[PDB]
């Protein structure tokens, strides 16, 4: 079908558009320093980073997030197919859960002890805390991934309007 | 094992069943307009419907639908037969009589490939909190051209209350069984 | 690499570990009366029990469960030998001392739960199924009795496993 309010939606869309664009004529994806790569998988991307011995992961989906939860892998070179792995939350950025999981693991394993930090000594969590900032994960980064999460959702709504647009278009 | 406390629980089950059927077999079943047919497999109901050049289904779970009430949030899927591929999906819900009172509401919208193994976590979905109202009226206006209105969601609360009671005789049918045997 | 912070860590770490292995080390796993056999996948525990005509079994994991007192909701499995492919399933936890959340039949042995299976919500049901369903779990063996000995046994276990963790952090960063 193709309704009178299908028509005013498309025009509706297509101004919506013109707007959202213009306000991102002098815009791009805040660059991150500090020797991160990133990578981008449809909402899903990662920031990868490597240093003596380790490779450091970070991965984050922009959907409802923009302060996107972050998964911090860390991978000693030692042992390549284990990994201990922070899941970070947005009182700035902290450590909500910790424990050691299998590289590349095609799914999550529930079945490894995972540390909580809700009921966990401050002296521990204090050095999580260190062992992320001697890897280039602190508030600095926190703060410049909130930047580009926020800046890869608003690239991401104006496709997706844009394939709405062309969805209640056809048929 | 069937010990005593096993018979007193099949005598209240015997008699408890025959009361909720008796009770419950009076709403004659509610009626929906619009045309839809009703897909059911188990807690999972479809209600699909079609019109020109599209296929316009509504699923829902009775399970944890109850804030006597079902009031299960409920996901619809709009696909464009000149591209099946794909689907225009809109997750919905019953908010916990104002002139702008709705008696859903819309919370997120993506495409999905139609028929894939699972929600599809890397596809770009749209939270209607802080969405711009025109946008927010213009898909509720979508839904409602294709019969998906507050009339149907009212209809759907009187379907989805009278599945949730005949499955829970069916349930209570089904530990009689359990409990009764060995 | 291995930094200072690093270093620090793991020293701080080694006392940790002291402490906690210092404070443990004056009782052994408890056992669960009962008949119960224990099983381990990691912080998966499953206790299982064969009575006349079926088996009963408790699964419970040890991750958020919570000296820091272990209290997890457990699922509780009753299979008729009548009818060996479907489950009675209770999932139980820790608000008398437990408490049934949902009741459903599920099929035994299944690697996933089904969700097109009707879910009782206790939340939502009278007293007088609650309280059968209750005595249901007595006669099988998890009583009240069960779920006080099951807190210790889960509170040893998490207890154990903190411990082989922070062995295995104190490994992983002194690494490299």
């Amino acid at each position: 079908m193709h309704t009178d309010g299908d028509k005013a939606f498309v025009d509706f869309l297509s101004d919506e558009i013109k707007e959202e664009r213009k306000i991102q004529k002098h815009k791009t994806l805040p660059k991150m320093s500090g020797g991160w790569e990133l990578e981008l998988n449809g909402t899903e991307a990662k920031l990868v980073r490597k240093v003596a011995g380790e490779k450091i992961t970070v991965t984050f989906n922009i959907n409802n997030s923009s302060t996107p939860n972050f998964v911090v892998e860390v991978i000693k070179n030692d042992d390549g197919k284990k990994a201990l792995v922070l899941d970070c939350h947005y009182d700035i950025f902290s450590i909500r859960e910790v424990s050691f999981q299998s590289t590349g693991e095609s799914e999550w394993k529930d079945t490894n002890y995972t540390l909580n930090t809700d009921s966990l000594d401050w002296a521990l969590y204090d050095h999580l805390m260190d062992f992320l900032a001697d890897r280039g994960v602190d508030n600095t980064f926190a703060d410049e991934l909130v930047e580009l999460s926020t800046a890869l959702e608003h690239q991401e709504y104006i496709t997706f309007l844009e394939d709405l647009k062309s969805f209640v278009k056809s048929q």
